[PDB]
């Protein structure tokens, strides 16, 4: 039966998350039974309802009282505790975690919703130190049943990963360097104001905003042999979702644009279908909002110069697009579960 | 002989206050001599150097330690307590403490400050409870040099105030309804986030925003005479900085439009020069950014009908007017200490 | 018994009334057969396909070649001419153009539409010189059908219109203010550039500009009793969609903010139910995108003062809910033809 | 004595270079005499004056009347006409005229001017057909006086050209990609609306949108050993000024980061002083309104993979670090006038 699941931090991930999982709840192996947040479940179920990105949650209707959402009739309790051990977790039975909290990423963090009680824990993000980190359609076949905690990597890493997998493959890549042009996100101030990375600091929607990433490192968990070889920073851009990686990459076999377009085509037909799209069409940001694919290759900007430096660009719903990823993940540890 | 003064909270209106004040320090009887605030020194000399609204501090080099801001060789001490309580005030001499971190409102809250050994607090905020409130240019010769804890408003306050105290001399105010158009602030949400106010939770780039505001009520106690007369809304829009407020008031003496216009430019050449400024020009929001005055009335905007109702609409620079203001009523209350 | 009907300008407006009439196409007795613009129907398909602000059209399939639009396998002919004179209107058995170019608002401008052989013309936008002025739910029951040329007011007019004329039954309106906070158009620039208006010269998403509206005006000759009685302003923010106006009304009959909202709220399940619809939530402009209704009042922001002054807020869709009443219009003269 | 210039086009170049001749007016051979736009003089005096993004005009007064724009008792002529035979280009005396409205990049668009009796023309962007190119500090001492029509080249080849030949000189560049992050320009729509490129027809500052740059294949031309050997993209977001370019060359000599830097740092210096700029903080775009280099480095965003595959990133002020560039290629034609 059920995969009982618990979110901590119901923020922009988290409340994708539930709605992704409110729309594929008739095929699910899980079932959302607890939400854990710094607010209170009437200010959660309005913004549940009401998402400036999303729009108005259309399909169930969503109250609240003084300790439960209710989404379509399903109750999901809530509680509201900043530190993990105290949640009740055994009390509710809960079986997964889905940290979103963006604070509780290192091993030591992620454990202390063991100790409350709950069996796995699943981080929506990269984790710190060793975590198993899982991209699907990449290494998610992989999974090892007997992983306590996982990680679903980044955003960024889900857009990129898949993409490298397949152009390593056919070309074999020696090094790589990735830029992404990204929408902002919580984790940047409105207008300028303290914060440890000072660039992060200033007003996110009047900035262009530089500021590193692990992604490309992070491509060499999930693909061993790429560690160390490929590289990469993020600039930060007032849109509010929807971003673009542009990756280059110096190859071994010597290749022209069109035939990097059709192995990626024929990938995104077959191996890595529902995962990377192929588009020829000529469209902006706001046209990807809600695309289920981590990845959507932009096929007209692909360049090749000199046979082996080779350009392609692709889009992802840095929200919506790994919250589906994050339930995929979620859906398969529930499949493969000890 | 000059007043020593702690910023306690190096946000937006603290470093708006801090620049005001390293422009106009020729001229003054305060001196800035430390700053607490949540984070450290290094980064408040960054944020206070380089500022996305007011741009990279020319006059003068910043330059930071573990424990100092140096600006122009101003040595301005640092600490890190969000404890009021706490606080070094009685070791480094401290007479005013600007209080600019928006959560010690309250006389209460204020108060933890003297406990520390200030001598007086002056909010950035309206006060909560009974605390003193003064609008330079409306009240503020009303100071009392007793009082330790006052309130220098809101933005909102200092720009519809002026234009009020005008107008009701003039025609005589009976009711009057106010919106002001505002820039976001650092109290709204980025992306939707929970917060207190389930408006201000919403993304604010991305929306219009209403929410309440009490900048028309507090002009009740900047002008005693129209307490329970005025009422108003804001709308937060996807500017960072920059705000209008539509007035809209009935009045007792039948008007028309220039007579409306000429009163306010009168008051803008003698009594409330320096407060108010009268503009006959079609400008925009962003050509009123670092602008000194309080209000800024926009001439060719002003209509009345059938004598009584009468709309006008003012511009106001809610971060760097305001702080001019602060820094006024400081000096004002350094003057009469 | 169809009434044939061509698009002149597809523009936000004109591709807003084509997805409105795409998704009401069963119960309607409209059929769009053609489309005059100044682009070509390859990019004008694309542009009805991939909207920022609609998102991508679901319904059916969109095509298009060198001279038709193809949404649902209805073929809709298109041209493109800047003169409307030259148009092959008896040629296409046009009955009815929708005039959305912004640039044929005159009786002058729009009857070339009449000279190359349609029978009538709706304009969507307010009317120069005495064209018969429209706002579902306030007037289209006066529609004449004798009436050759006929306008459907502005987004703000059909947004203000219900609400006074709710408000002005119930209390008598005296005299009235509106501002409306505006989300930028295609009027405006994106960069400083040259414009007729030099506030809609500055760049749009970067300011807060005022902008004259001639919506309260307006208002009275759809309610000829209040013809004089009103004015207004916009404020034009960097929103791309969704609009807010705020009213505020000196009445006669003296009340209290609950008993106005009671009277919209009424009039909302009932005299116009489809057109004011009524709401206690603490939204934000993007909750707005899509609403089919004129006005959304907000309830809470409702106030009133001295029993007589009277201020209501209400949001409207200015692209996509204005849309909705012009094919209102447009279904309304199709029934009366 | 003066050269004596007209501005055809007061846009957004048209008015920044106009500000910057005025605060570089003491030190200068132009005189400008006389402005052409399809507006009129109060309109365009109000917007020379009131600027978004500059501020406030503070050093002159700036008045006009029916037919003069006045800028601190300087006199400026101004007419209307959309059609360049007809300008009175011969009347005032014009010896050159800044082409500045988008319209008139080929030789025969351009040449009417000369017919009008102007004796040359600089266009404020890549020339179509065969117009000579100059990057001030890359190839402006080629200038040959007896040309009569000359291209400035765009904001982007201005910043990439100095930094692609710095590194081409020290390491040799034997292939290179670019994607310049841009300010959106008023060649967008401000809402969906129709256009000739169907991405820049969507709404400008709601989107990411990319788009096709000439600005890499134009490095060949200012640089003649590479051309052919670089490609590049754009994506225009939702700032209003301020650009930022990412360059990543295959070079032929083995590096790594710390070298590439000090090159650049130790060019700007020399050899492209005031050309380019070295910075080591960690600002972000509106640190850079208003900078007068043509490219700012960002040093601490520079990496190197392999010893071969070199990233770097630079700034620039798309309208205000150009217009001095047209200022200067100008100033370099009047010291070479023939
Ligand atoms: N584009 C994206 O937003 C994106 C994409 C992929 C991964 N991520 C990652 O997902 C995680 C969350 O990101 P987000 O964008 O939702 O941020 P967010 O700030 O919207 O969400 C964080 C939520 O957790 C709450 N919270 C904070 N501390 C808490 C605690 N101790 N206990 C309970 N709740 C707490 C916050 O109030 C908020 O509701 C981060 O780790 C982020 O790096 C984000
Ligand atoms: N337009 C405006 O920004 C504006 C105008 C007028 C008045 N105000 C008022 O000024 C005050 C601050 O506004 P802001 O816009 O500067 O906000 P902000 O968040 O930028 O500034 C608050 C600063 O104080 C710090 N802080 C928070 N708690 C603290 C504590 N306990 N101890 C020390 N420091 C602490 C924050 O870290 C930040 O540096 C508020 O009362 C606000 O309502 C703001
Ligand atoms: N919020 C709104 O956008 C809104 C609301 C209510 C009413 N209106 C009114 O609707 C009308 C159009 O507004 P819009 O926002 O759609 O503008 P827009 O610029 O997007 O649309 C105008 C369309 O007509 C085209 N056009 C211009 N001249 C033409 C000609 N001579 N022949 C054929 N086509 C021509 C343009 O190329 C464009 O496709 C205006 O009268 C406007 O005031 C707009
Ligand atoms: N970032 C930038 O803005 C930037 C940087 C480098 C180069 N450029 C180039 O500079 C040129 C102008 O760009 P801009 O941003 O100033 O655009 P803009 O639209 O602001 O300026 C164009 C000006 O010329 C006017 N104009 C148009 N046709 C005309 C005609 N036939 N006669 C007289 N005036 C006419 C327009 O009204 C406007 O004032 C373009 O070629 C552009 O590619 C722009």
């Amino acid at each position: 039966s059920m995969v009982r699941v618990a979110i901590n931090g119901f923020g922009r991930i988290g409340r994708n998350f539930m709605r992704c999982w409110l729309q594929r709840k008739a095929n699910s192996k899980l079932e959302i039974v607890g939400i854990n947040d710094t607010s209170d479940p009437r200010t959660n179920a309005h913004l549940l309802k009401y998402d400036s990105m999303l729009g108005i949650f259309q399909d169930a209707e969503i109250t609240a009282d003084d300790d439960c959402i209710y989404a379509g009739g399903h109750a999901v309790k809530c509680v509201s505790d900043r530190n993990p051990e105290n949640l009740p977790w055994s009390a509710w039975g809960i079986d997964l975690v889905i940290e979103a909290t963006g604070v509780f990423t290192s091993r030591e963090g992620a454990s202390k919703h063991l100790s409350a009680g709950a069996k796995k824990v699943l981080i929506t993000a990269p984790g710190k130190g060793n975590i198993p980190t899982y991209v699907v359609g990449v290494n998610h076949h992989t999974y090892d049943p007997s992983e306590d905690i996982v990680s679903n990597a980044s955003c960024t890493t889900n857009c990129l990963a898949p993409i490298v997998k397949v152009l390593h493959e056919a070309f074999g890549i020696q090094q790589g360097m990735m830029t992404t042009t990204h929408s902002y996100t919580g984790d940047q101030r409105l207008l300028d104001a303290s914060h440890r990375d000072l660039r992060r600091a200033r007003a996110a929607a009047m900035n262009i905003v530089p500021t590193s990433t692990g992604a490309a490192k992070a491509v060499g968990l999930v693909i061993p042999e790429l560690q160390g070889k490929l590289n990469g920073i993020a600039l930060r851009v007032p849109t509010p979702n929807v971003s673009v990686v542009d990756f280059v990459a110096q190859v071994e076999k010597p290749t022209i644009a069109e035939q990097v377009n059709q192995v990626i085509k024929e990938a995104s037909e077959t191996t890595m279908k529902g995962i990377i799209h192929y588009s020829e069409l000529e469209l902006v940001s706001s046209d990807y909002r809600g695309h289920n694919a981590s990845s959507i290759l932009d096929a007209s900007l692909t360049m090749v110069l000199g046979g082996n430096l080779v350009k392609v660009v692709a889009w992802y719903d840095n929200e919506w697009g790994y919250s589906q990823r994050v339930l995929d993940l979620a859906e398969h540890m529930a499949a493969h579960w000890a």
